[PDB]
């Protein structure tokens, strides 16, 4: 089984989700491959945001092997789950994904019993927003991996 | 006499509208300015303006011919006298890439209008009202930016 998390730039939200899912999958002994991508390629080839990386490493998560990339047509066929950070991400995915694979698309937090439906973009904000992404992702990752 | 560059994120909705409106206003006001637009990202590179933006603007007699999306370049910070950003995130993005010596050129487009608005909201994921709003704010801000000289 393979899971792809998608945000806009693939530098803050989806890399954090991928790091947490990877670490929790290993702890929970769930054999799943995880990856992430963005809807845009502005950050193509970049490591995760240094604040995102620092904040995650604070909780023990490794961001090794994560570099920003744009989503490919081949992603919709390759992955079994494609999880969007927010509704704009999901709209982009819905537009690009073949009809046959539309069933694979969902908001990441649709798999979390949380007052949040979307993961807010921490990029232009302070430290609170980076801690928020982690809080949301840890909970969603725990509940989602349980469902798998 | 002056060169103005308007910048939004994708250069398909907001800054193309600002460009079309500023060009028309400049002509009627006989103020000798050259206008251009660009985006902070190149996702839409080479694309004409959003078909909804184009439709809405033509509703009011504006044309979008000759406008194709393009990413902001290091060269733009030297060339232009006025660089106007659609919203705060665009401006912050510009301030990060702009050289120290040209930071004086960067501002929000609506900060030149007596408007109660400071940012031009992105209409891309919204309905018709967002497109009419972009035009309303762009027309007000364009008129006041050109008058105020």
């Amino acid at each position: 089984q393979k899971v792809l998390v998608v945000c806009m730039g693939n530098i803050c939200r989806s890399p954090t989700a991928e790091a947490v899912l990877r670490a929790k999958a290993a702890q929970l002994k769930v054999d799943v491959e995880v990856d992430s991508a963005g809807t845009i390629g502005y950050h193509q080839g970049n490591p995760p945001d240094a604040r995102s990386k620092a904040a995650g490493e604070k909780r023990g998560y490794s961001f090794s092997g994560i570099k920003a990339r744009k989503i490919r047509d081949e992603d919709f066929v390759k992955f079994d789950w494609i999880l969007a950070a927010d509704q704009e991400n999901l709209a982009e995915l819905k537009a690009r994904c073949p009809q046959s694979h539309q069933h694979k698309l969902s908001l990441m937090l649709s798999h979390s019993d949380s007052e949040y439906q979307e993961i807010p973009d921490p990029y232009y904000g302070g430290e609170r927003g980076f801690e928020l992404v982690l809080d949301l992702v840890e909970d969603a990752a725990e509940q989602f991996l349980l469902k798998l």
